[PDB]
This record gives structure tokens, sequence and C-alpha cells, in this order.
């Protein structure tokens, strides 16, 4: 997993995400929700930024502890355990709290996501920002009901996707499928609950945040109806 | 009005029954009462209806039929805005907006404000009722579209529209083409909301969802429902 | 006399040849003869053609051209119904209905009845020939549609239609918009049938399918064929 | 199987619908399967004779029939309905649920089946079928591939070929399992449009008395994925 | 140039000028299908001499009118002729350009190759040929006939009825304007488009080679989803 | 495609008694029906293994001597002074060359190997009729009792390339992947390419039975001649 080629692997914007976050970090520490294997954390370390990466899954949090011990700048990465819904980190404050590539949408409810957003706000220093990267429903052009599609092709394996979309609950439930020459089959299930921009902004408001800027990606490209994703930056409200 | 699906939904009477069943003997407030498609059927059930409208002229066409209607004394025409809603200490058992009325306010802010005003005009246990297009069931294409609304013997009813899925706005022209060279255009604008969003909006306005149907006959509501009927109570 | 796809299919002559090859130098019957699009090309081949038409006035435009046509005495105009009638002891080698004529009868029953009447007017070995839209090939959307039929320098030919896949009916307006503000509307209705159904209908009427093509030039008929030409015999 | 991968969850509803039409007399189910509808019918005190051509299933019916409280009201019949002789036995209801009628790969075979059903009806008896509604089904021409259902450790997919002329569906229900397991379950259908189906019924000496979208009697329209149709003798 | 939003001409008149100017040297530039000078006049503001070819006289004259009333109007030189039927003598240009589907107004592959060749032969050394063309892939054009909404005004709608032949690669359409009050105006047009790979081969035959391709005159990156493309060609 | 006997008939009816050249002879899909028809076929390849299954079957085939197996590369072929009445490439063979340049070169080489009045024949997928979606797709190709045949592909409408895997899922867990790549061309483009290569289009059909070619045709069969004076 995460060693997959092309579109099967994670978006190749790790470096770009780091630069975007670093530019908002007052040379002070940042908090990544869903740090994963550190696709963004390490590039941030290469820039001299202290990264506290939260991950509810102790399993792969260790692989981070493992890549960090092998990474030239892995000490600037502080592995943290908790829930994006139950973040209790004391009097520690951050200049940036961010959740990349649909992390926020891993919380399977509007309530849970508002709560996560509030928790983020309360962990921000004055002038601090909350940054999220989310799929943009309008640009995704998601069909109603079930679909099946080709994600990526390798010489000896195909990457397919089977998914169920409920446009009411606004949930995506899918399997990433890997068919291998020789009969191998591996299934990687995942669930998302997405939100439309207008909704997401209202959610932020309830959580005491206000939108300050929105882009299509971390390189600050213009965001429009056809953008597959959006990068949103929030500040503490009035 | 116009025939078939060119005219207003034929659920005027069903709407009345649904609202009446929620009327604890006190009066109700219709936002965008129009010509009284629901107001008059409501009078036939012995319910007092205060109907708000900003369209001054169309409000006059209402008074005319009110004097000529057996139960016309039950319809109280009230000019103003779904925003200028300053009706004193008067309180209602039901405040309702039928057939996309709420979505005539071209903004999330304006709609939340309208919802809040509605709440503050409710008596204890009162309910706020809206009928809205359901985006999922509507299957709205991105950008511009053109379609056939209805057919008459001597005219066609067409629609040209622009949909912005970000702003969540519909801007359209109802077009009537008549044999002999007649063309009439009726422009309208909507700003819609998804159920999940609409509910959060209600929350901010101090309302909470109590029930949701596909129509006024209480049919199941699901992803394929073209419309929804939502009932809200005070938080 | 409308250009391109706006007017009737340009296969008038081909239709004649196809029918003639089935005519035992004996007379044929066209249902919905119209202005003789197939009738006159048929006379040029020396085939006696009886033609039925309900429309009294449009049948007159036929008589006019019959007197001015070299072989005009070969076209015999008949007033009556595409349905219930009485043509006496006259029998035909071919009875045919071109370009959706059969589908002008707005019901399965009426169409079976028409088919039966056709059978009973056939001499021994005679054939019943129909040209019908092929639903599979038409790829007809459910509900309402609007599309471009044809373009002229100074006019456009558009179509607004309603499709009910249950009743299997098409109800449309052919629309002509002219530079200068002119609007003309030409309404029509069809009730179509799928091949499998149509064949069962023929069976009930005492007919059996002998051959099916995509057109009058005997091109292979398949799922993508927009139309079909079917030939039936007595059973 | 789970979700949409399994058989429709309306076994209970199908039973009630049939029971309401059964003159407290015995009914005949064509394609009883594992008894998805038969047993619920037994729970309502209705005697169900179940015809089934699949031997792996007819015996499994017997297995559950012995272990079921009301199993004694289910009378299994192994074999092809077209060739089975039921004698002077008559039924109040003959029914075929979930596309059973469309398992006969021809219009002729289906009309014949309908006729056999009519002749086995007592006076005032009814023939009931549940069939996919082509208009609501929105079936694409040619080949298609789609997701049927998702499990934690398996996906349920479908590969199918549709011939809109022959009005046939030929498909494989595919199950991909974590670990490399692949199971294929082929099936074929020959469907009919409502207008056609009704004409077929007429030829078979039946006439339509009512049509619903499902066994709960919801209104049938162009968007209905399925239909439930009830026929009487002429 | 009067119609609003998506109905009017693309609002990139000025950007086009800037892009062409950056490629213009000493000798003038040649616009094929100059129209009302949507790009010509903005080009004069940058001090570039424009020779504008056109065959439509009910519009070439409307150009001269604005040229006399424009501060830098002496920089716009109106010409009557055909993109593939005019010898301009020994005059040479630093840039020859055809904006907004002009090249696709010639209803054939042959006529277009010929136009491209004519353009090449009018280029000074190091001169460039620039075209702006719809990109079929990004355009997502349906087969056969279509009808759609182009734009909305308060008192009128702008509609389009078209016929697309994917074999001949032709578009034949009517821009329709329906006005409150019963007014109907029809504006017919025809295009023959080319795919990028094809267009490049055409340029090769005409003795041109592709030097750069963008999505628009602001040099945005061209990809499969780009509705249009801006292509720059040099002599072989 | 089951039109081999038809591909043979089509080529044969253009060959007369002079020899023909098949590009991408493969396992002899087309060659033998031509041989069974008395036609001499020089077949070209570059992959030596797949050519042996032909040689193997050539010795075991009654008319196996009429099939002459050969080696080289389409764009650059050194076949000496040998000339052919027909040079043909069936089932998207031309589109196996992953570039417009390579394909034009192949077409030129084909022209130069034609005797006077000879013809170049190609069978190609028709983009308009294929209705190919942009980006990635997955579809059902065929069904067996114990296996399904699926397809996963990526389509780049700009490069006009198709990259796919033919997938075979078997009862019991077996999975077999057969990757392939194509670079296709639109008819108008293909014709211009032919012109550059000194060829001109003489006729175009939907298939080898000479059916009508139109926008909806999934494929086309095109015949080219050495361009007019």
């Amino acid at each position: 997993y995460d060693e997959w080629p092309g579109d099967a692997g994670p978006p190749p914007d790790g470096r770009e995400a780091a630069l975007f976050v670093a530019a908002l970090a007052a040379a002070r520490p940042v908090l990544e929700l869903g740090v994963g294997t550190g696709r963004v954390a390490f590039p941030l370390a290469d820039l001299g930024v202290e990264v506290h990466g939260v991950e509810s899954s102790e399993p792969m949090l260790d692989k981070l502890r493992e890549k960090a011990a092998a990474h030239p700048n892995g000490n600037l990465v502080v592995p943290v355990l908790g829930n994006f819904a139950k973040l209790d980190l004391g009097e520690q404050r951050y200049s940036v709290v961010f959740a990349a590539f649909n992390t926020l949408f891993c919380l399977l409810g509007q309530d849970e996501q508002i709560d996560c957003m509030r928790q983020a706000r309360e962990l921000l220093e004055p002038g601090g920002t909350f940054v999220v990267q989310c799929l943009n429903p309008a640009g995704q052009r998601l069909a109603t009901g079930n679909t099946f599609g080709t994600v990526e092709l390798e010489d000896t394996a195909v990457h397919l996707e089977a998914s169920k979309h409920d446009p009411l609950a606004q949930t995506l439930s899918a399997h990433h499928i890997v068919l291998s020459e020789g009969g191998g089959i591996r299934l990687f299930p995942y669930r998302l609950r997405y939100a439309y921009p207008a909704e997401l902004d209202l959610m932020a408001n309830v959580a005491g945040l206000e939108l300050v800027e929105r882009h299509a990606d971390f390189e600050r490209r213009r965001f429009d109806a056809s953008s597959r994703y959006h990068v949103s930056v929030y500040r503490a409200a009035a």
C-alpha cells in the first residue's frame, strides 16, 4: 500500500502541500491530522518545520516512527496518538492545523466534522489558520448509486475501484481493487462523507472559523466548478 | 394558470390537509401565498391564513378572489418581505413556504435569516414547513440546458436554464412559443440547498428537523425524490 | 416540401420498387397514401394503386396531381379510415403502410384490427408490408426532449416531444422558426411497437413474418437500425 | 449473500400479497428456489407447492422444510414445469416471483408457460408475476459492467450483454474475494415489455386485472424498476 | 461584439494582442478575419502595425469607421480578400494570426492547408504563424444534432441549434436569439475543425512546424480538457 | 474478429495471382484462409517466438507452403527488389506503431513495396464509432461458463493513445493480464498521412464485406493506391 504507481498511489503534491503550509507557519509548530506515512510531514521537516502528526491507527503510526528514524530530518516530526474528534493536547497551540487529501471527510458525519473543526480552532494560536484539502463534489461529477472504474494500470496488475454513492447522506463507500497476474486479489475498503463548499463554509462558521481563501490545489491555482479538489484556509472568527 | 407540468404542482389541497393537521386551532402564516393555491383550500378546512407577499400587484389578485370566495374572510393578505417580517406580537402554529419559496431568496444568509424570523413567529410547539426541490433527485446537469416542459394544442412550453453547482443557483426562462409567432419569456432564479445543508441552516436558526417526506401525502423520501417536505420545530 | 430530415424520407422510389417486386401485376393498397410519395413512383412502374386516406382535403391535393401526371389514372384515391371500412370483394397483392403510418393508430388494439383488415383484403400469396421506427435503434429518451431536426438559410426545424415508454406513445410538435418572427407548429402522435410485439400482433391478426430489412433496399436489419421494413403473409 | 447481491428482501411482502389472493386453498409457485417466498407463505397458513428445476436447490428446500415450524405446508416438486403433470389438481394462485417467467428464453416458451398456468387455475383464480420493467431498468445497449454490492472482504460485480432486439440479458454475477478467490454465477433472461407481456397473456387466455410496482401495491409507472402483475382467466 | 456573456465574442481581445506583440518584430502583423478589430485595435495601442484581411464588406467598412475615430487608427490597415485567394506582393510579416476559429471557417482540410502555406510564404525570417482553434477533445461534441442554451439576458435568450458530422469534422449551426415580444433572429455559421495531431501534420505539409501550444493567450497549460488551443508555428 | 476468412477473401480478391504482404501476420490469423485460397503470403514480424507457432502450423498445413514467414520492422523493411500486389495490415496492426511519424513511415515503406497498380489495405478502429470516453474506463468484453473477459484501459484523447489490459478472471482464483497499446488516427488524419506517404484513398468500407462506412461504424477498411500523377 502507498507504493502504488500513478493514480493508484497518493497525490504527488506532498512537496507542494509542505510549501503551502510552511508559508503559513510562523516558524512555529504545525499540526497534521491524519499524518499517515508522512507524505507531507517529512517534506515539511526538510523545510525546518516542526510537525505533530496525529493518527488514530497505532499500527502504521509505527511505520512513521520507522521512516522517521531513517529520515535525515525525521526528528522534527512528533508522532501523536488520538482522534480528530477527541484532540486533547494540553496548552499546546499551533500556527497551522491541516488535514490533507480528504482526511476531514474520513469522519463519517456532519456533526463529527464540525466537532473536529472546532477542536482545530481551539488549538490555534492568534492569527493561526486551519487548512483542509477536500474533493469538490461539483468537479468530481459523482454518479448516483453504484459505479466501477479503472484507477491505474501496471505491467502485471490493474487497479480498479468499486464504489457506492449515497447523494443524500453524501457518503462514498468503495473498495480499491488490485488484480494481479497469477490470480492475486487484494481489496482496500474506505469510506468518506463529503461536503459541498457552501455547506463546508457554514460548518466552519458554526465551529467559529471563517473562510479566508480557496484554491484548486496547493499551488494556488484558481478554484472553479470544474476543480476536482479544493484547498481551503480558515481563520478564527471575529 | 398553464396546463400540465407548465402550471403549478397540483398538490394544493394535499398541502392544506398536511398543514391543517399541524394547526393547533391557531392561525398559520404562508410565505409567498401567491394567488392562494394553498391559502384558499386551507380556508375550506376552517383554518385562518395570514399570507405574506412582496409582489404588490399579485397580492391584489388575491383580495379579489377573497371577497368572492365563500370562506374568503379566512385569508388575510399581508404585504412585506420574507425579511421585513415585522408582524408584532402575532404568533402562528404553522409557518410554511411551499414549492421552492424559500429558495427564492438568492443566498444562504438570506435563507437562514428567513428561517430565524419564522422560528421567532412560532407559538410553543409550532412548526416551520418547507417544500423544496431535492438536488439529488432533480439530477441537474452542470451549466446550461434546454428542455420541453409541456405541450398544448397551439403552444409549447420550453425552458432555458443556467446552473451553477458552486453557488447552487438556477437561473432560467420559462418560454412559451405560440402558433402565429407569439413568444413569451418568464425569468426566475433559485438558490437551492442540499438536505444536509438545509438542516444545518435550520439548526443555526434555532430549528430542528422533526420529519421529512417526498410530498404532502407523506410518501417516503429518498435519493430519487424530486422534492422534499420538511417540518421543523424550535430547538 | 421541407429540406433534408425536416421532410419525408427520400426513399419514395425505392419503396415503389420493393412493393412492385411483390405485386403480381395486380393492384396494391397503400394505407395513408398522402400526396402519393410512393403512389406516383408506383404508377411509373405500371402498378395499379388504390390509396386510402381519411383526410378529405389532403386527398384532394392528390386528385389534382393525378390529372396532371402521365400515369395518373393508375392512382385511385379512396376516402375512408385506416381502420373500419368496407372495400367490397376487391382484393390486393400488396397492402402497405409506409413511414410509421401503422403507428398513427394510437393503440395496440386499433393496430391489430388494422392488420387483420389488411389480411382479409389480400389475395392468396399476397403480402402486408409496413415501415416502422425501430425503438431499439431510435434510442428514445424517457419523458420530454427537444432537438434540432434541420437547418435552412432562413429557418430552423426543431422538435419538442413527450415520450411515455409505458403506453409506448410519442407526442410531439414539429416546430419551424423563421427569420422575421414566424412560428409554425405541426403536432403529431405515434404509438410504436417493438419488433417482438409487432410480430405477435401480426400473429393474432392471422399474419406471419416472412422477411425484415432496415429499409426498402433490403439492407440488413439489426439493433442499431433506426427503422425496419417488415413483410407479412397470411397464416 | 448480503445487500443487493442477495435476493430482494420482499419475501415477506410477496407472501402477504399472494395470501390475500389465495382462497385459503393451495397455491403454486414456479421457481420456488430455496423457499424465499414459500416459507413465509407457510407462516401464514397457506399450502405452497413449489416447482424447481435445480436439484441442488430442491433438496435444500426439503432440508429446511423439515427444520421449519410450518415446513409441512410446503410441497416440493422437482423438475421442469413445462413437462410436469399435476393432474386434476387446481390452484387459487399460480405465481412466479423475481423474473422467474423471464428465465424461459423465448416469447413462445413464456406464452406456453402462461397457458399452462391458466389451465391449472380454479374459477376466479389468478396468475401473478414479478418482472423487471425495461423502461425503469434503463438498460444500455450491448455490454456493460457494474458494481452490485460491497462487503468487508469481497466485492460483488456484474458483467452483462444486452441484445435489445432479442430482448435478452446474459450476465455473470462476479464475486471477487480478498486473497484471490473468484466465483462466477452466470444467468440468462428474456424480458418483455408490459404492452407485449399483456398481449402474451391474452393469447394464453389471460387478462390483466391489476399492476403494481411491488408487492406492497405501490403505484406502477415508467420509472418503476419492476412490476407485479395479476392475471385472471378470460 | 454586442451580445453578453457566452453569446458575445471571447473577452480575450487584449490578451491576444499582448501575445502577438511579444512575437512581433519590426515588420507588421497580418490578421486573417480581423472583424471589428477586437484584436486589431488593442494591437495598435501597443504600437504594432496591423494588416487586417477580410472578405465581408458589410463589416470591413465598419472597421474603417472606427479606424478614423481611434487614436492609433492609422495603425490598422484594412484589406479585402480571401485567406486563400490574395497576393499581397513582396510585403512580409513578423506574425500572421487567425483568432477564434478563423482557420476553421475554411470548410475543408485542403483549403486550410493552402491557407497555412499562404501564411508561411508571407512570413519574414523567424516569423510565426499563430492560430486559435477549438479543441475537439475538450469541446466534448456530441454526434449528430444538438440544441442548447448559450446565454441569458433580461429580455432575450441566446440558443444554439447545430449539426455535427464527426467524419467530415464539420459543425453547422444557428445562433438563435429569442426576444420578449416575439422577435426571432437566426445567425448561421459553419466550421470544419481539426484535431491537434492532424493540424500539426497539416502545418508540416505547409512547410510549418509547431513551436508551442497553450490553452489560451495567457499561456495556460494545454491539456485534454482545454476547450481551445493557441498554437504557434515557424517555417521549417 | 471472426472475419479472417473474410479478410482473406477481401485481400484475395485484390491479389490475383501475384503475392501479398501481411504486416503483423501474428499466428496466421489471416494468412491461411488466403493460402487455402491459393495466395502466397509474405508475413512480417519482429517477435521471433510468435512467428514459430506459424512455422509450426505451416508445416502441418496442407497449403502451408504458400505462407512465407519473415522478419523485420514495419517502418524500416529491407525486402530487396521483391514487390507486392497487396500490402495489408488487419486488426489495428497499423495502430500498434505508437506514433504518427512511425505510422507515416510504415505507410511509405508499404507504398515503395507495391508493384504498379498495387494497393495498401488497413483495418482500423473508427474513433467516432468507438465512442471512446476520456480518461480511464473498465468494461465487460465477454462471458464464459468458468471465466469472464474484462478490460481496463486509459485513453489520452490528445496523444490519441489507448493503453489497456485484457483481463481474464477464472473460476478458482486465476487472473491473467494481457497488456496492449494503440495510437489511433481519425479518418481525415489517416488520409492526410497516406498523402504524405505518397498514397491516395480509393475506397473505404465498414468491414471486409464492403458494408457502408459511416459515423457509427466501429471500424473501417481502407484501400490506398500510389498517388495520382
